[PDB]
């Protein structure tokens, strides 16, 4: 009834910091330090130290993900586990052996690895020593870390990602206090956005120098949700224009087109907050675009005119040009406070098709979080998450409208395979196809897990 | 200047729970239990245990209402006072003796008795054992109770009411937390609204099985305030449409027309929350419409679209289809949060006239509550409540226009005669023509009282 291209990849996504636990990890990342420092900032004081126990139970967890129809698993390697000396990217042999075991175990369970290099997990010592992503020196050390990943694992991994959503690192570490170190500094944020874009192009350059097979590709993962204008009132449309240049073009254009959006550069220059670039850096960005795109979508995004004029005497923030808008009559997931609007998928598919060369791309994240799922256990122990299935039905149906009209979409990765630790929210919301009782680390497929499996075999629904 | 038809009843209204006190009352109703158990939920810690001392002082209390021009008095008999065993409706001899004394004292004072059977006072033991109005067994037990009242007092009581506003019991007990048990559950509310309509029809049948004089008639007291849309945008009149069906037609159509409003049942059906009804129950409802209508009006009712779509993921409530609206420029009773809009009574009179066969009806409640009436004591300790006299003239002016279009309105009852106990608000707001000083239980007539007595002696103002 609703079918998909031949060879479509049906996958799941997570990250290392949200699954492994900190068992025997040499270094603290910023979240590790934050929980060790301020456990009160974490739901029920549940931090990352055990997470979903993937460090100990990876082999059986991959078997369950295989039962749930996961053909490709996207996760990440932790900079703070793999590397001994950040300055030289010397190797921690127990961390090297651990990633070798999960990649081999993925292969034995017929799961194609999708390895991402960074998911919000900057080592805190590099923030102490250099202020982290503000340092073009840290940019080099990350490339050296990526180098080591490609040489150790490149023989078995075809699909790579530089970053999971650099924008969330910008927003979290430097604008709104979501990530330790919780800096509130707009101008610094602009430079960190530039530096991470430059880190990614440099990683793409290194990756292709060290390539061995043609099948090996490397991409980036971004949120590309449209910035819908509240109305056709010129202050609203102009707000949506900056919101999109800033929340999407900031990374899309360097990543795919190899340059920064011209109107955005103009705006930040006028406000005197523009990043420091060099022509050689800009040339490396121009010469090394990504090979593919991962798209994360959960909920739509609407903006209206700011309340006060952007010329007011206030610290510079991107938000001086736009304000979030709530649309009368929106379809809501009320407990989570999120609008449900599946066609945003279809708009994304059309944008990549028209404006970004129809570059090959996948939905790298899509999913629905629900609290207190114990309420929907049958006494056979299986969560009856019919809501998750309907959510996936609506969004896959809109994604199908995009593929049919010619969008080069190649895969759909659910967030997430197994319930995992959602930063300061920890396990308050569950996204998995598979349920984790985090007291015992005992995992059990939900109803949606069997549905996802049949979806992959039928390649539709 | 503003005159009324011949025979128009000028009366006053209260209830047993709000006047009697619990002196030697055998059983606890839901409010008694709530107060005995959470006194903090009631203004100044004042509960119903003494109320306005009507149990002890009914005789002199009645002599004063008669001085205030109360020609007929509506109040209620408490299920929890008259009945020994609820399962059989056996009699508590002291309760019977009390209500005989009250009724006989009314006629000795030439007040016509208007006796209502139920005013928010479900026995708490019937809730514990059966979940109260959710049980069709409890509906039968109420008919047994109603039958005893008819047999005991029908020899000198011509005018009866099955219920005072069952929608307030639905709303308070099962939707918004106003009444103990404070259940929040849309589906149950739907079933309780249906069950209470069924109890009233069953009571009407029993009443006419026993009625011997043609003067004997039984009615129901409803609030029929129109749902005024905020604007004529289609979303707001959709909201006003449902709010009308739900707040008025849900009770008025079964009571007067013999059937539930079809487009309401269609929407309750589509949403999966329809009550459980048998053919026999529906035929009883069709076959026993009430004889007359009691209308309570205090303030208008304005409605706009809901903030989110009724299809959002939320528990079913009637409120998913409409949100209240505050009209800019409203005339307000500021100390109370209530709009003043007397035209509404003209609209109700016309609705009843055109669309309900012009059934004999009365205003069973209308009044204004104000706090701290100590501030308007004159030199002889009489409240000078000109605000109350004005309020009456404006609403009587509107009623008289409805009658002049021919509407079959036959009387006007003010709330209230003596200041009585207003549930969780207790004695914060006073509505009476007669002030009650509650520490000593001394009642003195307000200035509005002498004005009410002249209005009846003249049929106008």
């Amino acid at each position: 009834m609703v079918e998909f291209p031949e060879g479509f990849v049906w996958g799941a996504a997570t990250s290392g910091p949200q699954t492994e636990g900190n068992f025997h990890k040499q270094h603290q990342n910023v979240f590790d330090y934050w929980f060790a420092t301020e456990p009160e900032q974490f739901d029920a004081g549940v931090g990352p130290d055990t997470a979903s126990n993937f460090y100990n139970d990876y082999d059986h967890d991959l078997a369950l993900m295989a039962q749930a129809g996961v053909q490709g698993l996207r996760t990440s390697i932790q900079w703070t586990r793999l590397i001994d000396d950040f300055e030289t990217a010397s190797l921690n042999a127990d961390g090297v052996a651990f990633y070798n075991h999960v990649i081999d175990s993925m292969l034995a369970h017929h799961i194609t690895p999708y390895i991402n290099l960074h998911h919000f997990d900057l080592p805190v010592a590099l923030y102490d020593k250099y202020h982290g992503w503000e340092s073009k020196h840290v940019v080099e050390l990350f490339v050296k870390f990526a180098e080591q990943c490609f040489k150790l694992f490149g023989d078995r991994v075809d699909h790579w990602y530089t970053f999971n959503e650099p924008k969330v690192v910008v927003d979290g570490q430097y604008l709104y206090g979501w990530h330790y170190p919780q800096v509130i500094n707009g101008p610094k944020a602009v430079q960190v956005a530039y530096n991470m874009n430059l880190a990614s192009a440099k990683t793409v350059a290194r990756f292709h120098e060290l390539s061995v097979r043609p099948e090996q590709q490397i991409g980036i993962i971004l949120n590309l949700t449209p910035a819908y204008a509240a109305s056709d009132d010129p202050a609203d449309l102009a707000a949506a224009e900056f919101a999109e240049l800033w929340s999407n073009n900031l990374f899309l254009d360097p990543a795919v087109l190899g340059h920064f959006p011209e109107k955005l550069v103009e705006r930040l220059t006028m406000d005197g907050v523009l990043w420091d670039a060099t022509p050689t850096e800009l040339a490396i960005i121009a010469a090394n675009p990504v090979d593919s795109l991962g798209v994360n979508y959960y909920h739509p995004f609407r903006v209206q005119r700011p309340d006060i004029s952007p010329k007011s005497l206030q610290p510079w923030m991107p938000d001086i040009y736009f304000k979030e808008y709530d649309m009368p009559g929106r379809m809501m997931n009320v407990d989570r406070g999120w609008e449900i609007y599946p066609q945003a998928m279809t708009d994304i598919a059309r944008n990549i098709q028209k404006n970004y060369g129809n570059i090959p791309w996948m939905i790298s994240e899509n999913g629905m979080g629900v609290a207190g799922e114990e309420r929907f256990l049958d006494k056979q122990g299986v969560v009856q998450d019919d809501y998750r299935i309907d959510f996936m039905k609506e969004h896959l149906t809109a994604l199908a409208k995009g593929i049919a009209a010619g969008s080069n979409c190649q895969g759909y990765f659910v967030w997430s395979g197994i319930d995992c630790w959602s930063w300061n929210h920890a396990y308050h919301n569950r996204y998995g196809l598979i349920r984790n009782d985090i007291h015992t680390q005992t995992k059990t497929l939900k109803k949606s897990a069997k549905w996802f499996a049949e979806l992959g075999e039928r390649n539709g629904f």
